[PDB]
């Protein structure tokens, strides 16, 4: 019929947003989502979300109301998902790979493969770096029976666009389920800094920083092209017996390399603090693959927002259960 979802109780242009649009085109359920960001001071859908609507409504020729900039009500009717070569523009107002986490899932359900190619910001702070969808989400897609695969083309700076980032996708033909716990053993550390138009010493203080309180096994820096920055980014990735994990700090104006990386130091140190395989922000994005393949689970140390609002967005579209079970510090997601 019409499943109707609430717009302003947080993320009615974001998380609640993005996931209903996947959901929607996959199950052919129409929707709305009503008083959209009604209490910011530019209310309502901004371009940014807008360009997360129409990348949908081209993937499944979907039936829309409300798609304009401002509007606090939409309405979406989706049509048939088709496989193809798409292109969208997000700019610098939002992140290449959030409208990637809009259509790839209903991609995974199309009449062939795809090509997504989107443009706009790369390395924004709330949202997944390519290398993170690359390394970390993709290994455990195909786990999942899920085939997908991220490529950075060239970045864009928060808060500047210019990024561009592309992903090939293939219809799923089976799915399985996958159940991951425990982290297990440490395999290795990789500490990496990307510089573009930021002086070497930067990269240096940070490497150094992330090397005062880990033993790194790899470390990398990479300087791009000036035209591509300004901008800096510190990430550390965690390969252990039973996944592998990367965390990511983006560096700001009026904030020293030194401070930057003692932040990625104390998100690492809090992931390796829980027992845990699965980090605060991974958990978010395996709850549409879980449900859709309608089995799995994961532990985490911490249920965030995030987390709460997909398994919610979830349980509107389709008959799946999720179970949240605390023990010892940990909480087991798992579908029931
Ligand atoms: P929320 O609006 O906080 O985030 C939206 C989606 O982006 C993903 N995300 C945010 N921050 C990160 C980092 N540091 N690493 C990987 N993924 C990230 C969230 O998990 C949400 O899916
Ligand atoms: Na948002």
């Amino acid at each position: 019929r019409m499943i109707a979802l609430d717009g302003a109780q947080g993320e009615g242009g974001g998380q609640i947003l993005r996931s209903a649009l996947s959901l929607s085109m996959i199950t052919g359920q129409p929707f709305t989502i009503t008083s959209i960001r009604a209490g910011r001071a530019k209310p309502g859908l901004l371009r940014q979300h807008l360009t997360a609507v129409k990348a949908a409504t081209e993937i499944c020729g979907a039936t829309v109301e409300g798609a304009e900039l401002g509007s606090q009500r939409l309405l979406f009717r989706p049509g048939t998902v088709r496989g193809g070569d798409y292109r969208f523009a997000i700019g610098s107002a939002g992140s290449c790979t959030l409208v990637l986490q809009t259509v790839l899932p209903a991609l995974w359900f199309a009449d062939g493969p795809s090509r997504v190619e989107v443009s706009g910001g790369t390395d924004n702070p709330s949202a997944p770096p390519a290398d993170f969808i690359r390394r970390v989400l993709e290994p455990l897609l195909a786990k999942i029976g899920i085939h997908q695969q991220t490529t950075l083309l060239r970045h864009g700076f928060y808060p500047a666009g210019g990024g561009v980032v592309a992903t090939e996708v293939s219809p799923v033909a089976s799915f399985n389920t996958l159940q991951l716990g425990e982290r297990g053993n440490i395999v290795q550390m990789r500490g990496e800094v990307l510089l573009a138009g930021v002086p070497r010493h930067v990269a240096e203080r940070e490497i150094a920083t992330l090397a005062g309180s880990f033993s790194l096994h790899e470390q990398n820096i990479h300087n791009l092209p000036r035209d591509q920055g300004p901008g800096n980014t510190v990430s550390l990735e965690v390969e252990s017996e039973n996944i592998t994990e990367r965390f990511f700090v983006v560096g700001e104006k009026r904030v020293s390399a030194e401070v930057v990386a003692a932040q990625l130091v104390k998100e690492v140190k809090r992931y390796l603090a829980s027992t845990a395989a699965v980090g605060e922000y991974l958990a978010d994005q395996l709850v549409l693959p879980m449900a859709l393949a309608g089995a799995g689970e994961f532990t985490v140390a911490h249920p965030s927002c995030h987390l709460l609002t997909n398994i919610a967005v979830v349980e509107r579209f389709l008959p799946v259960r999720f179970s949240l079970i605390e023990t010892d510090g940990v909480t087991r997601v798992s579908i029931e």
